[PDB]
């Protein structure tokens, strides 16, 4: 009932913040936004732009998906980013993270009508 649009507003939407808060941010991130319930999901990334600037590039520059599908999309400009990966120490369900600011073009999976994102690719 959760939709796979709002699945990626929780896994890699914060507009709230302008950059990655802390070294802390992935810690309390990952776990807040349910990303450490199952398992330490290994790497994640957080944008931290307007939910309608994410939408939008649905309409940027088509790319390839890195699993071999079309329907990816690459941000003309870049974006304020946290990327989140798992230390090597970490040990479900004590998950710890390194927290990576960037400024990146984003490359988002979209889907449906209306066409919105519903994976998060990579960044580049």
């Amino acid at each position: 009932k959760e939709t796979a649009a709002a699945k990626f507003e929780r896994q890699h939407m914060d507009s709230s913040t302008s950059a990655a808060s802390s070294s802390n941010y992935c810690n309390q991130m990952m776990k807040s936004r349910n990303l450490t319930k199952d398992r330490c999901k290994p790497v994640n990334t957080f944008v931290h732009e307007s939910l309608a600037d994410v939408q939008a590039v649905c309409s940027q520059k088509n790319v390839a998906c890195k699993n071999g599908q079309t329907n990816c999309y690459q941000s003309y400009s870049t974006m304020s980013i946290t990327d989140c990966r798992e230390t090597g120490s970490s040990k479900y369900p004590n998950c710890a993270y390194k927290t990576t600011q960037a400024n990146k073009h984003i490359i988002v999976a979209c889907e449906g009508n209306p066409y919105v994102p519903v994976h998060f690719d990579a960044s580049v």
